[PDB]
């Protein structure tokens, strides 16, 4: 999967005439754009094709599957009826609804995410502890691609390790919550960024800083 | 405590408004308490809480398992509530800052958050099962008054009614096509939830009413 750049804007604006236009600001520097409930539940799924309409780009349909096989199968069907390329899905549910997603996903041509540690503080409570086993458990799986935390590098070091160098990791948890550019490109082939461009006064120029940061990678 | 007719919440779980519409308005005799997911928003958009709450007298609950970090999870809850749901489910593994952020959004909205502890489907033995109990207990912490919990484990049932207590308010899915039985079931849950039973019958109004025959001294 190639990302331009390297970086996927996490689009979570909740106004279609905002969301349009913060990403079109940034369209020269970013081919793949991660849509999530936020945006979804405010506009709806129209929105997806709308995407790609405007911008050509990779959509991502970050919908932190977490349901029974059988209602996890009808919701990846709906998502990729909408035209998402891949959609994120957890691990902690266990291995039936992970397939279930993995099913839908061979049938109609699509890519599945696992999450296997999130990157905010409550995330040590109980996924820290089952994050490693639920990695082993997308190896088994055949799962080829994950999401692993940008606030926690080692942490993310170790999910690479798990996984290996074959597998394709994208990492959010950059700017706002902490994550540094560089450090998680260290381990994930791809960053996650979403207020730190589009709440900047000048979501442009910030998505222009982050790569220069990171331009030697 | 919402007052659910029968203690019987429709799943309704179909994808497309029409067929959705008709089996909700087959069962209205027996059930006024909907759970609406991603099934049926997915596909038919968000509108069709609006929808719903216009046809049929409704409490609608948004079966979302909302399991983002915190900042995405208020997002969420926000939207979810806009659109008129009484309710949202939310997951507990993520943590107490996410359950947290779901509770300020419904608290500010005047709305209901309900934690799902351990789910009911096989794979729920490979890792929420072993976080279910502190799960539960962190909803009571957290002043939770409503919670989810599987029908497919009597035995883990009894134990987060247990833990959060009689007053709290517990429903539970797994009834009939996932094997749970209804009676049993409400020996621990103030409310079954019951969804392919009734949706893929022949007659969902027979479906709904034999159910309900089942558990009449209840
Ligand atoms: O562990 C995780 C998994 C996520 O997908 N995400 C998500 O990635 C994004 C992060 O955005 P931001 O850069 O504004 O913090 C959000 O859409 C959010 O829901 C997260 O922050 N941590
Ligand atoms: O542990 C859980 C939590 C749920 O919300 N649910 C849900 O409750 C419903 C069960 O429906 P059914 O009666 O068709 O098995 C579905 O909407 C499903 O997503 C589940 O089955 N087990």
């Amino acid at each position: 999967m190639d990302v331009m750049n390297r970086l996927i804007l996490a689009m979570d604006l909740m106004n279609r005439d905002d969301a349009l236009r913060v990403t079109g600001e940034v369209r020269e520097y970013i081919d793949t754009v991660k849509i999530g409930y936020p945006l979804v539940l405010s506009e709806g799924m129209d929105i997806i094709a709308e995407f790609r309409k405007r911008f050509g780009c990779r959509i991502i349909a970050d919908f932190k599957v977490a349901d029974i096989p059988e209602t996890n199968e009808k919701i990846c069907r709906a998502t990729f009826k909408a035209g998402a390329d891949a959609i994120i899905v957890h691990g902690f549910p266990g291995a039936d609804s992970v397939r279930a997603c993995l099913n839908v996903a061979e049938e109609m041509g699509r890519e599945v995410f696992l999450l296997t540690e999130m990157s905010h503080p409550g995330a040590e409570m109980f996924i820290q502890g089952a994050a490693d086993e639920i990695a082993r458990m997308g190896v088994d799986l055949g799962v080829k691609n994950y999401v692993g935390p940008s606030t926690r590098p080692e942490r993310l070091s170790r999910l690479r390790e798990i996984i290996g160098q074959d597998s394709f990791l994208i990492s959010p948890g950059v700017g706002a919550q902490g994550g540094d550019p560089g450090e998680t490109l260290r381990f994930a082939d791809a960053e996650i960024v979403g207020r730190s461009i589009y709440l900047a006064d000048n979501p442009a120029a910030a998505a222009a800083g982050i790569i220069e940061s990171i331009k030697d990678l």
